[PDB]
């Protein structure tokens, strides 16, 4: 269709990493970009009827806290190309960084992805994977939530509990997505990831699941709004259903994110 | 289609001011974006026709330097919803404003417009009315390429010689595209608009027309690469035919940015 790139006219660059099923590249198409080759040789035709309709999702997607879609190939290989991003991962800059932000720049940040993911949902799109690997801080400043995903297990602390129990075939929905939020809501707030004081991973998994182990919020910075504390709450709910939607998520931080400019 | 953003979403808030065939106003949808009101109320089969096709031509763009199409509105009438760009168009920073750049900067920006444009024109995307003040420097850092127009004879310093000239029905072309880029590279090095000691607008357009008046480029700074007044001669060339194509452009101002840093 219009969006195939023609082989030849990309200029792939420097290994990046290894992403989600892919390897990401910077490339060189009409200025920068980032070109992830999946890592599928010799597709069958469900892994290209998956290809197509995946890229059939990120077409439908213009927002400037998405990832911006710009293309794909189908030879030699299978291949999304996005916008290149400048800086880092979210996760890097609270878990990788001795960097500090200040609240107004964390509000800021959780304000920027709650626009992404109320966008998202409101065109009926689940992401399944927010966190903060999957948050890229452009030019320290923008958030683009994709598919980013570099160096699963890498996943279970931001699964609600209906994810990680896996009691049906697909838990997934926008609800989890709520929650998911709620965690990068956690990190933004604390600095940190949940459950750092548990060294077992399938003990977490288990309790998270029961719903005998949730996050410590006692952990919030002292300066962490007291609505943004309780928005967290909620987004965090055990049960899906009582969980809010985005379009009031956005609301309230877009709110407390006035307040403080 | 799917780009039909239905009445009442969005939120619109402040006039920002008469564009090109509308009214721009911010809104709210999602997070920020500008709203384009066009003019024509009660539109004939063809304006809307030709709404309809300047919709797929938006469509058909997904680049960081392109200003980002997110949607339109039919009811209660015409409309072109994009993203919302902080600060103000090159024009105004040029001509303005006391800011003055630093040659880095404005190399810079020269980059990134052309990014956009060899883009656009390797999609058979004509612009028609590229200049400064439909050059955006979102977050005074990245370029972005549309249809801002806001506050024709205002557009008269662009347009090549066989535009100005008017002898044929469609003058319009790539490479008229590349002449309007050229005094936007005169705009950037000189920190001025051509012809600016003649007080008479039908004066300029009969000698555009007959090649007898053309940019003094003798008023490009002092640290202006001998490469870029060459280039910029090369776009500037009266006859369509020997103006350069933008892959080459993109590629000699990338080296002058990548020198820069
Ligand atoms: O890792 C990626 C990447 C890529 F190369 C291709 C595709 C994606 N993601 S994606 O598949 O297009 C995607 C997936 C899901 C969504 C969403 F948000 F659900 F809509 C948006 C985008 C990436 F995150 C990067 C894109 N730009 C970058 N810039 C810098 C760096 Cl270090 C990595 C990247
Ligand atoms: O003036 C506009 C505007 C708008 F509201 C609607 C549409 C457009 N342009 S556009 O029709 O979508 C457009 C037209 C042509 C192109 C191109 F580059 F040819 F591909 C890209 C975009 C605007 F420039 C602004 C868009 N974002 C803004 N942010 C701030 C301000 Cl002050 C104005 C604007």
């Amino acid at each position: 269709d219009d969006w195939e790139i023609p082989d030849g006219q990309i200029t792939v660059g420097q290994r990046i990493g290894s992403g989600s099923f892919g390897t990401v590249y910077k490339g060189k198409w009409h200025g920068d970009v980032a070109v992830k080759m999946l890592n599928v040789t010799a597709p069958t035709p469900q892994q290209l009827q998956a290809f197509k309709n995946e890229v059939g999702v990120l077409r439908k997607t213009r927002h400037v806290n998405i990832l911006l879609f710009m293309g794909y190939s189908t030879k030699p290989q299978l291949a999304i190309v996005t916008q290149w991003c400048e800086g880092s991962s979210l996760y890097h800059h609270l878990h990788a960084s001795e960097t500090k932000f200040e609240m107004k720049k964390l509000i800021d940040i959780a304000r920027q992805t709650a626009r992404g993911m109320d966008y998202l949902h409101a065109k009926s799109i689940i992401h399944r994977d927010l966190k903060s690997n999957n948050i890229f801080l452009h030019e320290d400043n923008t958030v683009k939530i994709g598919d980013f995903g570099l160096a699963l297990s890498g996943s279970i602390l931001w699964m609600a509990p209906e994810v990680i129990r896996m009691q049906d075939s697909n838990p997934y929905s926008f609800q989890s997505d709520v929650y998911a939020f709620g965690i990068v809501l956690y990190e933004l707030m604390t600095g940190q990831l949940p459950y750092s004081n548990i060294n077992n991973r399938d003990q977490i998994i288990e309790m998270v699941g029961r719903g005998s182990l949730s996050p410590d919020l006692s952990k919030v910075r002292s300066n962490c709004p007291k609505r943004m504390k309780r928005l967290m709450a909620e987004c965090l709910k055990k049960k899906r259903d009582e969980r809010p939607s985005f379009p009031r998520i956005l609301a309230e931080i877009e709110e407390l994110a006035r307040e403080l400019s």
